[PDB]
C-alpha cells in the first residue's frame, strides 16, 4: 500500500527526467539543424540577389547594344547618301566642264 | 510523515511535468521552424536553377544578336557598292553618248 504508492510515484518523477533528457537531447539536434538551414537560406537569398542583377544587367546590355547598332545604321546610311550625291555633284561639273 | 513525504515528491512531480511540457514545446517550435525552413530552401534552390538558366539564355541571345548585326552590315556595304557601280556606270554610258553626239 503505502511503499507502493510512494515508489510509483518516484519512478514517475524519474520517468519524467529520462523524457526531459531526451527531448534536451532531441531540441539540441534541432536547433543544429535550425542554425544548419538558415545559413543555407541566407546564402540562397544571396546568390538568388546576385543572379536578379545579373539578368537585369544582361538585358540592359541586350538594349545597349541594340541602341548602339541603330545609330551605327543610321550614321552609315548618311554617310553613303552624302557619298551617292558627292559622285553626282562631280558628273555634273564634269558634264558642265566638256560640254560647257 | 508518510503524508508530508509523498506531498512534497508530489510537488516535485509538477515541476518536472510542467518543465517536460516547455520543453515539448520548444521542441514543437523548433521542429515546425525547421519544415518552414526546408520549404524555403527548395523554393530558393528551385529559384537559383532559374536564374542560371535564364542567364545562360541571355547570353546565347547577344551572341546571336552579334552575329546577325555582323551580317546585316555587310549587307549594307554590298548594297552601297552595287549602288556606286550602278552610278559610276551610268555616268560612264553618258560620257560616252555625250561624247559620240559633241563628234
Ligand atoms: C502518475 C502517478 O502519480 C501514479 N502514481 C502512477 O502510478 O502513474
Amino acid at each position: 500500500s503505502s511503499l507502493q504508492r510512494y515508489e510509483k510515484l518516484v519512478k514517475e518523477c524519474r520517468r519524467l527526467e529520462e523524457e526531459l533528457e531526451q527531448k534536451t537531447h532531441e531540441a539540441s539536434d534541432a536547433s543544429q539543424r535550425v542554425r544548419q538551414l538558415e545559413r543555407e537560406t541566407t546564402r540562397l537569398m544571396r546568390r538568388v540577389e546576385q543572379l536578379v542583377s545579373a539578368v537585369e544587367g544582361q538585358k540592359q546590355k541586350l538594349d545597349e547594344t541594340e541602341a548602339k547598332h541603330k545609330l551605327e545604321l543610321a550614321e552609315i546610311e548618311n554617310r553613303h547618301e552624302l557619298e551617292i550625291q558627292s559622285k553626282m555633284s562631280s558628273h555634273e561639273e564634269a558634264l558642265r566642264r566638256l560640254m560647257d
